[PDB]
């Protein structure tokens, strides 16, 4: 029920030069997408072409690479506010739903099951923080994936290796 109507009014489908993606949707005109899309200043929605006024790329306390990107997006419609569903802290899950939407992956939900503490990746030799895994077999296309549970969003999916997969940690004060 609250990932169906997540897909419904958060979840949309991108394209950057890198391919493509699916991207979160978090309040008003600000979005999130994994790093390694490389939104530029112009980003395909749903075969709209879309000005980006801002793109930050996610950095804590810590200052490393958690393989996030933030944008604000030129656009007349304002995303419903998703935020309370983040937690306040990185949060592991069982029963967890992956969902995806692309123009070539619209709209399916994956139940990846377990999503536990991995921390450290290095993905494609990029060093990357605060990660989770869950043993299910993603791959090339799913990337951005929303990881879902028990009405909580907690991460992004970035990563994988044919039997793993792996999301960047959401936690609420990354949109603050
Ligand atoms: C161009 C297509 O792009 C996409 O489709 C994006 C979605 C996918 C989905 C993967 C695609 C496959 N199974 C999956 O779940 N991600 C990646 O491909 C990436 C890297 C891998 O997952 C690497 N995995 C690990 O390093 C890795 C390490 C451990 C541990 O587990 N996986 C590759 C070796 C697959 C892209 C990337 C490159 C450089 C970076 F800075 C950061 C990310």
């Amino acid at each position: 029920d609250f990932a169906l109507s997540l897909l419904r009014r958060n979840v949309r489908q991108v394209q950057t030069d890198q391919g493509h993606f699916t991207m979160l949707g978090v309040r008003d005109r600000l979005a999130v997408l994994p790093r390694h899309s490389q939104p530029g200043k112009t980003i395909w929605i749903e075969h709209k072409l879309v000005n980006v006024l801002d793109a930050v790329e996610l950095v804590d306390e810590q200052g490393v690479n958690l393989d996030l990107t933030l944008i604000t997006l030129d656009t007349n419609e304002k995303f419903r506010d998703i935020t309370k569903f983040i937690p306040e802290n990185i949060s592991t899950a069982s029963d967890a739903t992956l969902v995806i939407n692309t123009e070539h992956m619209p709209s399916m939900f994956v139940p990846v099951g377990d999503v536990v503490q991995y921390g450290f990746l290095n993905l494609s030799g990029k060093p990357t923080h605060r990660t989770m895994m869950y043993n299910f077999p993603t791959k090339a296309g799913q990337c951005g994936g929303v990881v879902t549970s028990v009405g909580k969003i907690i991460g992004i999916h970035i990563g994988g290796n044919g039997r793993q997969g792996f999301c960047a940690g959401l936690k609420r004060s990354y949109f603050a």
